């Protein structure tokens, strides 16, 4: 009850900032998550014994893949923490509880392959989940872990509150399918620009939570340049492996996944910032003004990729 998690002074201060990097000490990550849950939600939100046991089962069910790994799960949870903490009064008790767990669980048992590759391979999961294949799987794994003995962190919620929190987590995880982001943001764009956006409209909250999930998921682009640049290596390590597997199926991959076209990376990064990242943090900054530092950091990183193409680095 009176057992608080306390970080060293540099982490205690920097963790409140959007561009915080969780560091290379894997054994500190669970404690960092618990710290964030306690400040974001409260020390009474979860039983510490169950929470700690949930965290370690989630960790065990992330694989040793270059990018879509346990570090990614905690990083995305930390972007969510920073959004919630800078928007104190905009979110319910259930939403703060669910969204931190949603972020931690959002890539559970990821294999380092896209929905497209599961489809072309004809993987069993592609016949079970025709669309947002991996994202339905991540949610399926989340329910299964919550259903392990002494793992039900939501046990002190009522039946209605429990169903509500699992519906928040389900929508939040499905929303991390980037295929769904483009239409979600367009609708948010129209709703903001015609002034019809209403945060007491459940269907509108869902969309806004959705864009928050995309923003947290892409948050590598919002770090200081050295972190962004080194994370890109891990991102392309998965893509190129997938491109290798494409070539094994007798399918030339897209250039993004073809290691033979490494040189085009800087230009591919420009497109993704202009097509995906900047639009995402822009719409998010309009709806939630205090998330402006993500847009700013993302613009700074866009400029760094522009400097790479100009051979300045
Ligand atoms: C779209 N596109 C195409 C290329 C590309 C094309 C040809 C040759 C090399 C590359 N690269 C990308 C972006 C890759 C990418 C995808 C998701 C990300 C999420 C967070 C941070 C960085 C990310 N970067
Ligand atoms: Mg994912
Ligand atoms: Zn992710």
């Amino acid at each position: 009850g009176l057992m608080q998690f306390t970080l060293p002074v540099r982490l205690c201060k920097e963790i409140e900032l959007f561009h915080f990097d969780i560091g290379p000490f894997e054994n500190m990550w669970p404690g960092i998550f618990v710290y964030m849950v306690h400040r974001s939600c409260g020390t009474s939100c979860f039983e510490l014994e169950k929470l700690c046991r949930f965290i370690m089962s989630v960790k065990k069910n992330y694989r040793r893949v270059p990018y879509h790994n346990w570090k990614h799960a905690v990083t995305v949870a930390h972007c969510m923490y920073a959004i919630l903490q800078n928007n104190h009064t905009l979110f319910t008790d259930l939403e703060r509880k669910g969204l931190l767990i949603a972020c931690l669980c959002h890539d559970l048992d990821h294999r380092g392959f896209s929905n497209s590759y599961l489809q072309k391979f004809d993987h069993p999961l592609a016949a079970l989940y025709s669309t947002s294949t991996m994202e339905q799987h991540h949610f399926s794994q989340t329910v299964s872990i919550l259903q392990l003995e002494g793992h039900n962190i939501f046990s002190t919620l009522s039946s209605s509150e429990y169903e509500q929190v699992l519906e928040i987590i389900r929508k939040a995880i499905i929303a991390t399918d980037l295929a769904l982001y483009f239409g979600n943001r367009k609708q948010l764009e129209e709703m903001y620009q015609t002034g019809s956006l209403n945060l007491n409209n459940q269907s509108h909250r869902d969309r806004v939570i959705g864009l928050m999930m995309t923003a947290c998921d892409l948050c590598s682009v919002t770090k200081l340049w050295p972190v962004t640049k080194l994370t890109a290596n891990d991102i392309y390590a998965e893509f190129w492996a997938e491109g290798d597997e494409m070539k094994k199926l007798g399918i030339q991959p897209i250039p993004m996944m073809d290691r033979d076209k490494k040189d085009e990376v800087p230009q591919g990064q420009l497109g993704f910032y202009n097509a995906v990242a900047i639009p995402c943090y822009t719409t998010l900054t309009q709806i939630l003004p205090p998330t402006e530092p993500l847009l700013k950091a993302c613009r700074d990183n866009l400029s760094q990729w522009e400097k790479v193409i100009r051979g300045e680095e």
